[PDB]
């Protein structure tokens, strides 16, 4: 057993190391696709950030101003490496780097702060007075050096310098670096309307530039807000909350006061009272403009409403052209309510796109960066949210309380220290699985390949009737497999960590993982070779099978969120589905940074996804159990079409795991009986035999005899177990078949009708083999196979592979393989067809040796060696039985009689026949009785005949006692342009005739992938529907377990004592544990005292209170660098038992801070303006009146002091909205009268969006950009696997050499390349329609568009156009019609995916430097192949499409050049030329007796001669020995010239030669004077040939051949049925002539094939062995149509190995002994010149003393067991015969013959030299 699977590895190691060019490349294939993830592994490099701080937003309740000035400084929120002023614990301002606060500085410095300013202001308010009542210089002369000072200022000095270039003649640059100058003099940083308004609308957004900011801050600006529940609650909150909108009306109409002082500033410029002493035109029209635009602003935005459907639909339209900003509803405050509720609630309304989702609090999974991209992170506040949220706060606020709490609000996020910030994992989440599971297509497919082509070209079971079990080789091929792939996976197992692509993770867990998938690989290969039982169709149906079991990962990848572990592992039992899973959680682990290393298996990697990488490897390993037990289920009951019979799937219930007949004569013991057999066949209906009863004995040589196609090989391969019978008993002696299987297929040799052997396998180890498994060892083998190598002959070639052996070879060695071991029942069939004599004797005396224990039922054609050997010989006439019993008793009950055997311009036949009626009443033959001998008379006319020898022209005749051929054939009885166009209509037929019969291989690869990619579009059609975002609560306490803490800075006022001490105790810290009903869920919990546990310093306290928070006590020390080194040691302890990284973290409140305002104290502005007007007497205006009223308020509206700093995470997708609320509320509640308890009085917010059917434009773009991808590399695949199934019937026509058989006929090579590239395309012009029919019934919109149809289709085509001149090469080069598929489609699929996605990856979600040029450059350089064509086409024109989508949902050519224009106008150039290359490699880089012969063939030659050849050699490379050499031999017109000859003497390679197939290494072949080395075509036109082997296709009938050739001739289209009619009728094809190739005998094939060969009437006939492997009674119509061909005068040339044959018909003769030529003349001049005297044998000791006591002259030759030979010449025939009578009884002779030098004997004679 042991053994078994020793040799069974010995071997496969055997072939393997002779293929070591297909080996390697199998096993280094997969790590072939980790090139382009190596080079992105150098190129991107892990980039550190370095921790940078934020600056502090600003917010309305803080003051217009600083809101406004913050609103427009921190726009990009540009975060600082250094810690901002603003972060401190007491400042707020965070603005004095700018110079207006420094010049600012500068003035309250300079002025208003020594007592000289003060004087000076007193004294000029006393003269100021004194004037106006009249209607000193010391101070003002001594403020000269004060102002002096001030404006040298370098403050000031830098701000002159700055507003030099203050939009110098309208502006500099307009909107381009005017933004710069008011950066740096606001923004200090280290790094219905006028016609007017409607004209500068349409130019800014006429601008590209300024367009994209014109869209969000419309709303801001002109928007509108709407508030259903329109209380007189909710109308003073609004008149509480508008404070900033008043302020800005305020400002507005203090610009338009500069219309009621107009002129009159003019008026006293030019003719006021003292103008005389004793501009304003530059700045009047820049104020005039600023009031335009601020005129051209819109202030009031607050819209009532009563419904939430009125409110939706008016923000739908307002929203058309940006003038919706936000809608706030409360669900409490209804309008018929009037008052303040204890506890507010409100939910702000928003549009989807400027808000964030409230489904998802932060992102699925973690990872490093601070989240601070200003466009889309902070959505809140340039979104117009947090800006609401405060005003409407305020408001609550200020209408409950009325102590109206100055308290501002800023916004601080926490920063983030240094990290890794790597993009390379962002491409790897998205591309690791894809690489990962197309690196196992190749092995697979391979595999599945090779074992699905051993079960077909008959190998498994060959053997497994021998010595071996299915279990055996089922487990051989599962070690192979296991052992290569595991070599495959260490090789990838260090390639990886040593790749750097990973530095954490344990390389061994991993290791484990491959082995358990290479596991599930090697169960599916097994699955899919017992599905399939064809080549072709398991070649092709391979990878896209386990292909679209990869397929729905994506699916899973779609749906996040239905997708839980049980819903995991229940599709969890594919394994490419559990691969990708594991991978997934493979790229989890090192994303986080910890990896898998023996720690994380068995532990959910992102919150509670409880799977685990273990729960992966078990589902792996039980999928691999599973798809083994049904691997063998499968394979033990349906083997397939052809094999053993198939047992029920019922094994694993039970329990159990008239006259010419001769009678038996006894000690005949029974071993092998068939009674009442009959195999029908279901297509033809007719069964193939009906009653077969035959009785095969123990040791007895039985012949099996019949004429072709009756029911030899049906027979013969019936009982072995390889072919179901159709019931009939198989008993063969108490173990019968279908039952005794196992112990039949214990001692029986077996050898077909044909010929199978080991391609990559000498002979000595192909004995070896067979040698041992029988329980031999080495040692018995090796003695054994000396014997065999030295009996059979086979010595001269014992290493000599078994390729290149001819068939007669084959048939040896098969023979002898049969014969070693211990098999009773050995099963030869056909051991003597086209074999030589001088072996064929060798092999009758190896079968003799061997009878005495064995069962011999070996099968033939030559009656001549049945009579020999065959003690019994059975005939089955048309699938029955007709005779059977010993020869004797065969020819007693079928007639006896003597034959005359005279050969044959000389010949009469006229005469001779009279004379021999007249003594007893080119192949004549005359019957003779046996019986009734005159025994003078018989003499007398020998004798005449010998004198008549000579002149009546016969040479030569002899005679016979009864040869079983005249049985045989007695039993047999009773049973131009136009020339062109027809050639390539011809083609066209024949191709389109052979298509339609193979159905199965046409819809399977050709359609299959247009299947495959409708499932893929189908599956991504299958997507989570949109759902309404839900109403979000807006709680801290929704993470639960938090890190909060505060400050208690500036504890010296009273109201900051207030504050800060009923935020940390009562409430809790927000509105948990509010005394009231608010979230029920959370309980209120009970308070924790003060903790000092034992980074920065030391740690500060915290405490626990009531609410789930652990607030810390930071109020003494700097926040900055505490809160930003916690967080690291926070995440750091967060490892332990949560995997997840959960941060706790979220915000915290930084009391105090105060900033610098201006002292005007309200009323000193009001008595300047008012003193002023008095004074100049130019006031006077409405507008000036009612702007001078509200200056106080102006100003107390203008800045706030006292604010506060929230801090927060950003992380968290809601802190900020929840954070800031918690703050307002802490505020409300601590600014209280003492009246009320502090803690029934809370505002809870909710920030649910619009209820549109309508998401967020950044996850549905990338979304469909994903699916458009997703659905990218599928139709790759389909269109890379479609143009492979074109070369396999090339590959196939060229292997079986039917193209070299067409190319004989009249066809140009370049005809016959363009009708097979004219059929390819529209063969192809199938898939192209399929696949865009496909995207059209789906309305692919990327693609459906009226535009780009045409587009996509001319794509298409122009692919396939150049597709297919790419793999017509390959078909010159592969050997194996399933080997060359695999390759090609293989390459192709990589060359697609390595072009496509990395493209797909560099441009698109990359901007590289660098290498973004290398992007251009490979895209100029890569568009040669087709494949990178189409993708990099279809990508380009769906992201197009993208990017036309997009711009058309903000508001909004395919035959541009560099769009497809260049893909396209670049592509047909390739598919010609690529043409022009198939047609270029098709064309380029593809003694005595002879010794007058070849002098007369040199110098001059016969004129006439048809083939004259002249020194005609060949070596084969590698051998060192000539095949062929020097031959030269003239054929006359009309003669037919016989090649005879040793097998493997070279004559199927000199026709292969002289035929334009192999080269002519040197001399000349001269075809009527025309060389082989010159054009052939002229050649072609009158030759005909039929090759050795068959070449004709498998899938047409005759009929058909015959057509096509007669339409390839030339004949014209009228004649072709006659001449078919004519030939069918003339060669006996009628019966099966409508009937297929595939289903023909070997007779019969090479009968089709002389047929095929002899059409059009050609003057000249080439012949390879038209009777080998024939029947008689077939070779005498051969030999009638060849003597009607020579008798109309065409030269024939013959060659067979039968030597009757050639004596028939053959004039000449040339005997070709190892390539050398040993005679020349005819038949009766060989019989004269070689050899002499008489032959006479003799059948069944004392023989031999008689023999020599009454003849002298004689040899014993040919000694065998029952038969005898001599040489005995005496004086006459008579003499010889006549004593032979005389002693007939007493010699016991059974069979006779005498004749004179037969050419049997002289040719074994001249085969014995070597
Ligand atoms: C609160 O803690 C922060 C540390 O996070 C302290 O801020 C640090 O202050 C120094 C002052 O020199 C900063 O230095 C910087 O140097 C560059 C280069 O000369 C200069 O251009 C900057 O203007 C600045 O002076 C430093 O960046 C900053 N942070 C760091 C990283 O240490 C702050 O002083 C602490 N407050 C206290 C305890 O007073
Ligand atoms: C909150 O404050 C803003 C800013 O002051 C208010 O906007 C302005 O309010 C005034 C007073 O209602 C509006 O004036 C009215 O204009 C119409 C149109 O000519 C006129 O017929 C009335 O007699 C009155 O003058 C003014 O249009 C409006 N906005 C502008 C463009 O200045 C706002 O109304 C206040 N919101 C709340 C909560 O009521
Ligand atoms: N798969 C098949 N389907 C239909 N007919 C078949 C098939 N295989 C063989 N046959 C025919 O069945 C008959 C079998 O007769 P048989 O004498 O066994 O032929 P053979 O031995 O295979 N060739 P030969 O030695 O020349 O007679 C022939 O007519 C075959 O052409
Ligand atoms: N590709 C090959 N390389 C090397 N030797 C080969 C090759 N093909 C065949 N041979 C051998 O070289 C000789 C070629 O002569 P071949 O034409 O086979 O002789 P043959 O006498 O015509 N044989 P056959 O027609 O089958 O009876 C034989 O000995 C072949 O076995
Ligand atoms: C002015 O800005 C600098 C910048 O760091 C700061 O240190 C300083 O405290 C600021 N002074 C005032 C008065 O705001
Ligand atoms: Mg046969
Ligand atoms: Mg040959």
């Amino acid at each position: 057993f042991v053994r078994q699977i020793q040799l069974l590895l010995w071997k496969n190691w055997t072939l393997r190391k002779r293929q070591k060019i297909r080996f390697v490349v199998e096993l280094v294939w997969p790590l072939s696709l980790f090139l382009v993830l190596i080079w992105l592994r150098n190129a991107n490099p892990l980039y550190s950030h370095h921790e940078c701080h934020f600056p502090n937003k600003a917010m309305p309740s803080a003051g217009m101003l600083p809101w406004l000035q913050g609103i427009f400084c921190n726009v990009n929120n540009p975060c600082f490496q250094s810690p901002t002023p603003g972060e401190s614990p007491g400042i707020v301002s965070n603005y004095n780097n700018s110079i207006l606060a420094r010049v600012y500085r500068d003035f309250q410095e300079l002025l208003m702060n020594a007592p000289e300013s003060q004087h000076l202001g007193r004294i000029w308010t006393e003269l100021h007075i004194l004037s106006q009542f009249m209607d000193w210089g010391g101070i003002l002369s001594d403020m000269s050096p004060r102002i002096q000072e001030f404006i040298h200022r370098p403050s000031m000095q830098d701000l002159l310098w700055v507003t030099r270039p203050l939009m110098q003649n309208g502006g500099p640059e307009t909107f381009t670096k005017l933004m710069g100058i008011l950066s740096d003099l606001l923004c200090g940083y280290p790094e219905r309307t006028t016609s007017f308004c409607n004209a500068l609308i349409q130019s800014l957004e006429s601008n590209p530039l300024t367009k994209i900011a014109w869209r969000a801050a419309k709303p801001l600006l002109m928007g509108k807000i709407l508030y259903t529940p329109d209380s007189p609650a909710a109308r003073r909150i609004l008149k509480n909350a508008n404070s900033t909108f008043e302020e800005l009306e305020h400002v507005r109409k203090l610009v338009k006061a500069w219309e009621e002082v107009g002129p009159q500033i003019w008026y006293f410029f030019d003719n006021s009272t003292q103008m005389n002493m004793i501009i304003f035109n530059i700045t009047d029209r820049t104020l005039r403009l600023v009031n335009q635009y601020l005129e051209c602003l819109v202030l009031d935005k607050f819209e009532s409403y009563n419904d939430e459907t009125q409110l939706t639909q008016r923000a739908l339209s307002l929203l058309e052209e940006n003038m919706f900003w936000a809608g706030v509803v409360f669900p409490d405050m209804y309008p018929w309510t009037s008052s303040l509720p204890p506890h507010v609630k409100y939910k702000i309304r928003m549009d989807i796109d400027v808000v964030e989702k409230t489904n998802k609090i932060k992102d699925r999974y973690w990872d490093s960066g601070p989240r601070a991209d200003p466009v889309e992170d902070f959505r809140y506040i340039w979104g117009g949210f947090a800006y609401l949220q405060d005003m409407v706060e305020q408001g609550i606020t200020r209408s409950q309380v009325q102590a109206e709490a100055p308290v501002g609000i800023y916004l601080q996020q926490m920063p983030y220290p240094c990290f890794v910030d790597d993009s390379f994992m962002i491409i790897l989440n998205r591309c690791f699985p894809i690489f990962m599971v197309l690196a196992w297509i190749y092995s697979v497919s391979m595999t599945v390949k090779s074992i699905v082509l051993e079960k077909e070209l008959r190998l498994k079971e060959t053997l497994k009737n021998q010595g071996v079990s299915n279990a055996v080789i089922w487990c051989t091929w599962f070690l192979d497999s296991f052992s290569i792939m595991s070599m495959s996976i260490f090789l990838l197992t260090i390639f990886i960590m040593h790749g750097r692509i990973l530095h954490y993770s344990d390389p061994f867990i991993l290791f484990l993982f491959l082995l358990a998938f290479s596991t599930a690989t090697i169960m599916l290969c097994f699955l899919l070779s017992t599905f399939f039982s064809k080549a072709s169709l398991a070649a092709a149906c391979s990878g896209v099978i386990y292909f679209t079991l990869y397929l729905p990962h994506i699916l899973c990848f779609a749906w996040q969120d239905r997708m839980t572990a049980e819903l995991k592992k229940a599709v969890s039992l594919l394994s490419p589905v559990a691969f990708g899973f594991g991978t997934e959680y493979l790229v989890r682990f090192e994303e986080q940074g910890l990896g898998l290393q023996w720690s994380n298996i068995g532990n959910s990697p992102t919150e509670g996804d409880e799977f685990s990488f273990l729960l992966s490897m078990q589902m792996m390993l039980l999928d691999a159990a599973v798809y083994g037990l049904l691997a063998w289920y499968l394979d033990q009951v349906f083997p397939g079409d052809y094999g053993t019979p198939l047992p029920w799937y019922f094994l694993l219930q039970e329990s159990y795991w008239d006259s010419f007949f001769e009678r038996e004569h006894p000690g005949w013991v029974p071993g092998v009986c068939v009674k009442n057999l009959v195999k029908i066949f279901e297509p033809c209906g007719r069964p193939a035999v009906d009653r077969l009863n035959i009785t095969f004995y123990e040791n007895q040589i039985t012949a099996f005899l019949g004429h072709n196609g009756a029911g030899k090989t049906t027979t013969l391969s019936i009982l072995t177990g390889l072919l179901p019978p159709t019931s009939g008993t198989v008993l063969v002696g108490g173990r019968d078949i279908e039952t005794s299987l196992d112990a039949v297929r214990q001692s029986l040799g077996m050898c077909p009708q044909h010929n199978i052997l080991f391609h990559h396998l000498t002979v000595a180890e192909h004995m070896l083999f067979y040698a041992q498994l029988k329980g031999k060892s080495q040692e018995e083998a090796q003695l054994e196979m000396e014997a065999m190598l030295e009996d059979t002959g086979l010595h001269h070639k014992r290493n000599e592979e078994a390729q290149d052996l001819s068939g007669g070879m084959q048939r040896k060695l098969s023979v002898a393989i049969a014969f070693v071991g211990d098999a009773k029942v050995v099963i030869l069939d056909e051991p003597t067809s086209g074999v030589d004599p001088y072996s064929r004797r060798s092999i009758w005396d190896l079968l003799l040796k061997y009878r005495s224990g064995r069962t011999i039922i070996m099968s033939t054609h030559h009656m001549d060696e049945a009579d020999l050997l065959g003690d019994r010989i059975a005939i089955i006439a048309q699938g029955r039985l007709y005779c059977s019993g010993t020869p004797l008793f065969l020819k007693n009950c079928f007639g006896t009689g003597l034959y005359l055997t005279l050969v044959r311009l000389d010949g009469d036949v006229n005469e001779l026949m009279d004379v021999v009626l007249h003594h007893v009443p080119q192949e004549l033959i005359f019957l003779l009785p046996n019986k009734n001998f005159k025994h003078r008379a018989y003499a007398s006319l020998f004798r005449e005949l010998e004198e008549t020898l000579a002149d009546l022209g016969l040479s030569s005749f002899g005679i016979s006692d009864t040869p079983l051929e005249e049985i045989f054939l007695k039993v047999t009885e009773d049973s131009g342009t136009q020339l062109v166009l027809q050639h390539v209509q011809a083609l066209l037929v024949k191709r389109f005739q052979h298509t339609i019969r193979s159905h199965k291989d046409f819809l399977a690869q050709i359609v299959l992938p247009a299947t495959f990619v409708f499932l893929a579009l189908m599956l991504s059609i299958v997507i989570p529907p949109f759902g309404e975002y839900p109403a979000l609560t807006l709680h801290p306490w929704i993470y639960g377990q938090q890190y909060t803490f505060f400050s208690m800075d500036e504890p010296g006022s009273e109201q900051f004592t207030v504050l800060a001490d009923v935020l940390l105790n009562k409430p809790g810290f927000g509105n948990r544990c509010l005394k009231e009903g608010w979230l029920p869920e959370y309980p209120c919990g009970n308070s924790t005292p003060w903790k000092t546990p034992s980074a920065g310093g030391l740690p500060p306290p915290q405490r626990t209170q009531r609410s789930t928070e652990i607030l810390q006590d930071l109020t003494d020390r700097n926040i900055s660098d505490f809160l930003v080194k916690t967080y690291p040691a926070l995440i750091r302890s967060s490892l332990k038992s949560k995997f997840w990284v959960n941060e706790q973290r979220y915000g915290g409140i930084s009391i105090g801070g105060k900033l610098p305002v201006v002292p005007i104290t309200g009323e000193a502005l009001v008595g300047f303006l008012s003193d002023l007007g008095r004074i100049m007497n130019v006031s006077g205006g409405p507008i000036t009146r009612e702007a001078s009223k509200e200056i106080p308020d102006f100003l107390k509206h203008l800045e706030t002091e006292d604010n506060i700093k929230v801090w927060f995470n950003n992380k968290g997708w809601h802190a900020l909205v929840s954070f800031l609320n918690v703050a307002h509320n802490a505020i409300l509640r601590a600014s209280l009268p003492k009246d009320r308890s502090p803690e029934e009085y809370g505002i809870t917010v909710i920030s649910q969006p619009l209820n549109l059917t309508k998401e967020q434009l950044s996850e549905i773009t990338v979304l469909t950009t994903s699916v458009d991808a997703v659905v990218a590399i599928c139709v790759i695949f389909s269109m890379s696997f479609v143009p492979a199934s074109f070369v396999l019937y090339l590959i196939q026509e060229r292997v079986n050499k039917s193209k070299h058989l067409q190319f004989i006929s009249g066809v140009s090579p370049t005809t016959y390349w363009v009708t097979n590239f004219l059929w390819d395309i529209m063969n192809y012009s199938v898939s192209a329609g399929l696949v865009v029919g496909i995207f059209i019934g789906f309305q692919k919109k990327a693609y459906t568009s009226p535009e780009n149809l045409p587009a996509l289709v001319a794509l298409l085509l122009l692919y396939g156009w150049a597709v297919i001149p790419m793999m017509y090469p390959a078909s010159f080069l592969f050997d194996v019609p399933s080997t060359a598929y695999v390759a090609l489609s293989c390459a192709n699929l990589f060359i697609g995916i390595n072009s496509s996605a990395i493209t797909f990856i560099l441009e698109l979600f990359e901007n590289n430097r660098t290498l973004l040029r290398f992007n251009a450059v490979l895209r100029k350089l890569l568009i040669v192949f087709p494949h990178f064509c189409l993708g990099r086409g279809l990508i380009d024109l769906a992201l197009s499409q993208a990017v036309t989508d997009v711009y058309a949902r903000f508001g909004e050519n395919p035959f541009h050049w560099d769009l497809i224009g260049k893909n396209l106008f670049a592509m047909v150039v390739e598919g010609v030329v690529y043409f022009l290359l198939t047609l270029l490699v098709q064309r380029h880089f593809f003694d005595d007796d002879v010794a007058e012969e070849r002098q007369r063939i040199i110098t001059g030659g016969n004129k006439t001669d048809i083939l004259r050849l002249h020194e005609l050699t060949k070596i084969y490379p590698g051998t060192s020995s000539p095949a062929v050499d020097r031959l030269c031999v003239g054929v006359r017109p009309g003669e037919c010239f016989g090649l005879l000859g040793v097998n493997g003497a070279g004559k199927t390679t000199t026709f292969k030669m002289l035929t334009g197939d192999t080269t002519v290494t040197s001399g000349d072949a001269t075809v009527a004077g025309k060389s082989i080395l010159t054009n052939i075509s002229e050649v072609h036109q009158n030759m005909g040939y039929c090759p050795q082997f068959d070449a004709i296709d498998e899938l047409l009938t005759g009929r058909e051949h015959l057509y096509l050739y007669a339409r390839l001739r030339g004949v014209p289209a009228e004649e072709i049925e006659k001449v078919a009619n004519w030939s069918i009728k003339s060669l006996g094809l009628t019966v099966y002539a409508d009937c297929l190739a595939g289903t023909y005998s070997g007779g019969n094939k090479r009968k089709l094939s002389t047929a095929i060969a002899l059409i059009g009437c050609p003057p000249l006939v080439l012949l390879d062995e038209p009777t080998t492997g024939m029947d008689p009674q077939a070779r005498r119509m051969l030999w009638n149509v060849i003597v009607s061909i020579i008798r109309e005068g065409r030269a024939v040339v013959l060659t067979s190995h039968s030597m009757e044959e050639c004596e028939a018909l053959c004039t000449r003769l040339a005997i070709m002994v190892k390539g050398a030529f040993r005679c020349m003349g005819t038949i009766q001049h060989l019989k004269s010149k070689f050899g002499d005297g008489y032959i006479v044998t003799m059948k069944i000791n004392p023989v031999e003393q008689f023999f020599q006591g009454n003849f002298p002259g004689s040899v014993q030759r040919e000694r065998h067991y029952n038969m005898l030979q001599f040489q005995v010449s005496s004086s006459s025939l008579a003499r010889i015969f006549q004593l032979l009578l005389s002693h007939k009884d007493s010699l016991l002779i059974e069979e006779y013959s005498v004749t004179q030098t037969t050419l049997d004997q002289v040719f074994v004679n001249f085969a014995k030299q070597q």
